[PDB]
């Protein structure tokens, strides 16, 4: 297909939601190629909105998948390295798909000199940085 | 099974809370598949919260699991590498399951130039 | 071909936007070499912006590419290492092509000493 | 045991305090399984309080243990990798068991443009971010 | 050449702009050695300005080059390691050549205690840090 | 030996202060086991402080130790890996024994967009 | 020696200043053992002051040394790993010996939402965090 | 040669400025050893500054050197590892020789909870 087809768009969203990657999805019988999907996306806001929802679901599916890829890795040096790569790629991607949920988490205890208060001295501007 | 049902949602939760993963929960007869679980969660806020605490409980189980995976690793190159991957994946996941508890911890001592006060100029 | 020409610049863009890299675009008959493309960009602001969105579109294509490179890696030491390099290079590049979208994501919970309020003294 | 048993809870706390991991503890003769311990924990505040103290002690014990795991590692490639994993897992866990004591430590010397003062310009809100 | 030669300076800028490294450029027929280029740079502002432009272009060229070095790496352990080194060296250098464009990119979602507001308590100075 | 006793607590301290680890101190005849040492510390604030300075003194000894471990490493793959683990463990531990002294050190030059002033809007 | 000996203290400072490590220095003919040096340090402020100066010089010497350790490494897998360890250990130590000179260096370009101004909303305290 | 002498100090500088390392400068006949160079620097502020610019010039030479070391690395495991160590050491050193130029570069987009404004409560 080249023409926008909502039925097909819907199927894409469903498959993505389950965790399948776009390139893999576009290899399925009857699917548009990736370039076409991106073009559909550019011109059809209904698809874009559904795609955003599919992306959120996709991330949640991948978050479960990473346990399985690690746990089921074949105990062979190269196969373990590949599992690691598949997992690391997913971890990186998850933070971009849903930054609020899957971004890094840090708690910073902020203290000042010698563990006391943070010491701040304010002055008038000394150069023209306006 | 596709139609949202509490008690089923309550069941899954209790199952996760006891340490069981969502994949295994969904591979049980009568259990909705992963897609259906997520759909539910998305459309039901009460299940979202309850699932969230199951998720926190699950994290506490996984926390103890990583010690076992590390300590009991088979002393062979590929098995140790696999154990490290299993542990690293869990560590990363734990921070997302309970950010306040399992997120990174840093104490930053903030000082100014040469260890003096922090110098600020305001326009 | 050295003289700046829209529609040619529009062409390159559309080509990048569809996922094609600048090297391949420039290795096409009639296409300006890389140096000439950059010269154009530098002296024409309208091409700079248009190229910038081609660049963002290109990033979205590369994002999907990294899954394929990782998942389809040949299970051999050197090939897996090469796949990892291809992926790491793309991940790094993506952040620069669209910083707001593909940059690192951190949530920092900022607290004060012993988890109390952040203590500040001002002069 | 399934029913809450303070005597057993107390023994768990003692063993944990000495650095032993929960899963290992639950393998000892007569111990409840991990799921049960977690259930005891959920319903009994007396156990939760004692468990928090045991967790603090556990971390202090592990902090000493890491030197030994490294120093005593068998000089074999795989055995060294495993020691490293056991150590790295403990380092990560310690920061979560007692963030104030075992979290990362950084001193940030904060300066501004060209090593001068930090330059700040304040303006009225330009959008409705309230 | 030892004496400053604008024609030669111009050629250097052109080659650098295309992504070639200075040391490699200075190995070309008729080129000054690196020390001389640096001396030309120190004394001739016209060259310095053109060199800054060449450095910006150089970075943009290298940014494309890294894909090729990775993608075309010979699938041999040592050759992959070398490609990685060539790539990592370029990534590091790019951020220094154009920090605004090629520096690291981070989005920090800043929150306070327990996910609420950031809690700040101000006090009068308690020591003489003026 | 379980009952808290100064001079014994003073002894342990002096022992740690001289570089000796708590494991070795506790493996000496007449010495309380690790559990008992910690119990003491927890219930006695004076021992807590004194032990804290023994800990800082111990850190200074370990600091010099890491040079020796690195420089004198046996030039064999597994031994070098073990030496690196011994050193990395010590480096990590040093930061916790004396955060102000052995913590990470960063100088952050803070600037605003495009290297201009930091732009803030306040509501 | 056990008794404090300024002549010996001075020699220690000289050797340290040149980059030699304390443990190595204490192996030299006639030197006190490390424990003794630390005890001398604790009780003699004149030695402490000279030792601080020696530590600064030591770091500057080590900063040059790292180039040599890397550049001269025997091209053998294990020997390269050891050189790396010797170098990494020195890099870490340098930042602690002189944090201002040898600490990490970062320039943070701080911007706000969507690349605009940093958006801050202040409110009255909502809990008693005083 | 131990007594501080300008022109000698000027010489060393010019030598460093041209890319030569302090070790080589000091291994030249008539040149003070490293200890003496440092002593000088410590007691003479004018030499400190001049040496500082030699150091910045040296950094610019090393910057170009790392490309050569990486690109011309012998395609053998141990040689590539050695080249990587030589490069990593230089990269680390460059940041200390000229922090403003060769330090790390980060752009932090600072936002508040859920991407809204940064929320602050003041006491």
């Amino acid at each position: 297909p080249s023409d926008y087809m909502p039925e097909v768009a819907d199927d894409i969203c469903s498959l993505l939601s389950s965790g399948e990657s776009l390139l893999k999805v576009c290899k399925r019988p009857g699917m548009p190629d990736k370039s076409t999907v991106f073009r559909w996306l550019a011109k059809h806001e209904d698809f874009r909105d559904e795609y955003a929802k599919a992306t959120e679901a996709r991330a949640d599916s991948i978050f479960e998948e990473i346990f399985e890829i690690a746990d089921n890795a074949i105990p062979d040096a190269a196969e373990v390295a590949k599992a690691r790569l598949r997992v690391d790629t997913r971890k990186w991607a998850l933070a971009r798909m849903n930054p609020r949920k899957y971004g890094d988490k840090v708690t910073n205890e902020l203290v000042g000199k010698d563990g006391g208060a943070i010491q701040i001295e304010t002055s008038p501007m000394s150069t023209l940085f306006g």
